[PDB]
This record gives C-alpha cells, sequence and structure tokens, in this order.
C-alpha cells in the first residue's frame, strides 16, 4: 500500500516473491507456473516495458501484476497476476486488481483479457467474481504438461 511500477532495482524482491508464490501454488496443487515461467527474462522485460505494477510498501511486495496496455489498442491484458500467500486473506489481490481496472477504464479501453490454468479454481472464481467470462481454452507453449488454460474477457466500464 500503495501501487506503482517496479524499478530495475527490485528483482531482488520480485524473484523472491515469485518463489514464495510458486511454492504455495504447487503445495496447493495448482499446475500453472514453473521454474522457467515466470523467469528473470520475463520480469526484466516487463520492468523495461513499464508494464509490471506492484502493491508495495517499503521493501515489501503484497501483490504484483503485469498489465499490457498497447499503442493505439482497444484492449488490455492482465498477466502474471499474483498475491503473496500471507496477504491473500486481506484481499490485496483485489486492491491491485481494481486499481489497474481503473487505469484501463479512462485510458479508454473497452476489453480486458486474462488467463488461468484449469486447475486454478481460486483464480477462476476470482475472474468470474470480477465479471470476466470464459470464452476459450488452449495449450501454452513450454507448459503442455499442465493442459488447458482458460481465456477470460471482461467488457470494461
Amino acid at each position: 500500500m500503495k501501487i506503482r511500477v517496479a524499478d530495475e532495482k527490485e528483482l531482488p524482491m520480485i524473484l523472491q516473491f515469485l518463489t514464495e508464490v510458486k511454492a504455495y501454488m504447487d503445495v496447493v496443487g495448482i499446475t500453472q507456473w514453473t521454474k522457467d515461467y515466470p523467469s528473470q527474462g520475463d520480469i526484466q522485460e516487463d520492468i523495461t516495458k513499464k508494464r509490471l505494477y506492484l502493491l508495495v510498501h517499503e521493501e515489501m511486495i503484497f501483490s504484483m501484476a503485469t498489465f499490457c496496455m498497447e499503442q493505439e489498442q482497444d484492449f488490455v491484458w492482465l498477466k502474471r497476476f499474483a498475491t503473496s500467500p500471507n496477504y491473500i486473506a486481506k484481499g490485496y489481490g483485489s486492491l491491485l486488481f481494481h486499481e489497474l481496472e481503473k487505469r484501463a477504464v479512462w485510458e479508454g479501453r473497452r476489453k480486458m483479457y486474462a488467463q488461468t490454468n484449469h486447475t486454478n479454481h481460486r483464480m477462476i472464481r476470482f475472474f468470474e467474481s470480477k465479471g470476466f467470462t470464459k470464452i476459450h481454452e488452449s495449450l501454452q507453449m513450454n507448459r503442455l504438461d499442465f493442459g488447458s488454460f482458460y481465456l477470460y474477457v471482461k467488457e470494461l466500464e
């Protein structure tokens, strides 16, 4: 608390954070992320591209998400959205989410895309509760073992 873009200097923190979240996810039995996704290359690129936001205070990341707003485009993409297991109960994921939705709304966007693995029921419920709708299924490269990923769209206003 509060929310801002991530500095190159914090990757450090964000790799640590990603490791806690992967550990949680796969104890829970969610087959989504791996050793290599998200990897350093992924988050460097997002920092570089002014793309990755943090819910943060001092040196403590509560939640993070990469938000794709593209040049003269109609839509946005929520990707690699994750909250620290310690802070899920407080609902900080929802804070980070509603702020990003706000940004897209009077940047004029009218569609928001997001994705989860079929085993991620928390996140499936989350998107449904935010008014997303499942519209497609697909495999992901370098993650074929995990099977179906679901695509969600929310009409923005």
